[PDB]
């Protein structure tokens, strides 16, 4: 029926709410991922991710329990998992932060602001948490849909890796592809998937090598921008930036000249790095986070 991972659910009765189908018709969307208040507790919040049962669908239970034994600095913990004969419930603690996607889109529109330290120390966090998937944790488990959706922010600024493990929760790699381009994360997807379609540790380097390119250059992948530029792309655009006369010209307006030009300049060469059309030609995370140390 459902696996408790946390100590914040006291009774399993309290997550009953769940399984009414006009209590979950009320709840706020923020996502599907619902927010709701955890009964048990005198007012914690949490949010609720709807993933619909695979039609395989034996195998998601045991990666959910694998993923539901994780704790890492810079990774969402998962609190339970309800089980539905229609879908699937994850439990996380609802982060008010948001995801990096809301922050640097709200940076996009003036409304909010975000300074280097803070973009490197969320560099740095999914660098961590990333290594440890990869590299640390007994069995290697693979993202497979790295974004800035899916990294979100506690209240120490710190970044938390989400919506990981779970190889059956995916889709085929062409609703995969089409599903991203209406998203509008398509920039995410490294190129050797379209001939493979099979997720690799290099391909979650790539969208973190995307990812370390927004956090300097200040757009996403999606943006028109590149629509109307000769490259067509982010990454090539900052591929050829990056040994182009001025490479400074790549970085974001609000942080340029403010002291850390060389700081950006260094991690937009590890982006490139890790956006390599060739996987074998991309660093592991090891070297990812050693690289995004060394400044
Ligand atoms: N633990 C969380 N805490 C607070 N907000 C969250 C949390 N998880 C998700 N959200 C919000 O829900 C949005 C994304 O939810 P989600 O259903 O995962 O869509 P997605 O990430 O774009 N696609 P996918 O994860 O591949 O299915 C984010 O922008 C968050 O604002
Ligand atoms: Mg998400």
């Amino acid at each position: 029926h459902m696996s408790i991972f946390s100590p914040l659910i006291k009774k399993a009765e309290d997550l009953a709410f769940l399984e009414n189908e006009e209590a979950l018709a009320s709840l706020e969307i923020i996502g599907e991922v619902f927010k709701a208040e955890l009964p048990g507790s005198n007012g914690k919040i949490i949010a609720v991710k709807k993933v619909i049962q695979p039609p395989d669908e034996r195998q998601i239970r045991s990666e959910i329990n694998t993923v539901g034994h994780i704790r890492h600095r810079n990774l969402l913990p998962l609190l339970a998992h309800v089980s539905r004969p229609e879908c699937h419930y994850l439990v996380y603690e609802y982060m008010e932060k948001g995801s990096l996607q809301d922050i640097l889109t709200d940076v996009q529109a003036g409304n909010q602001e975000l300074m280097w330290p803070a973009r490197h120390k969320i560099a740095l966090g999914i660098a961590a948490g990333l290594e440890y998937l990869h590299m640390d944790h007994n069995p290697r488990i693979i993202h497979r849909d790295l974004k800035p959706a899916n990294v979100l922010l506690d209240d120490d600024m710190e970044a938390r890796i989400s919506d990981f493990g779970l190889a059956k929760a995916m889709p085929d790699a062409v609703t995969h592809i089409t599903t991203s381009h209406v998203a509008g994360t398509v920039g995410y997807i490294a190129p050797e998937f379209y001939q493979t379609h099979k997720f690799t540790d290099k391909c979650d380097i790539y969208s973190f090598g995307v990812i370390l390119g927004i956090l300097v250059i200040g757009k996403l992948p999606s943006d028109e921008f590149f629509q109307h530029t000769d490259e067509m792309s982010l990454i090539k655009w900052m591929r050829n930036i990056i040994t182009s006369e001025n490479p400074s010209l790549a970085i974001d307006p609000k942080l340029m000249d403010q002291g850390f030009d060389e700081q950006m300049l260094l991690v937009l060469k590890i982006a490139c790095y890790c956006t390599l059309d060739d996987p074998k030609q991309r660093p592991n995370s090891k070297d990812v986070r050693t690289m995004l140390s060394q400044i």
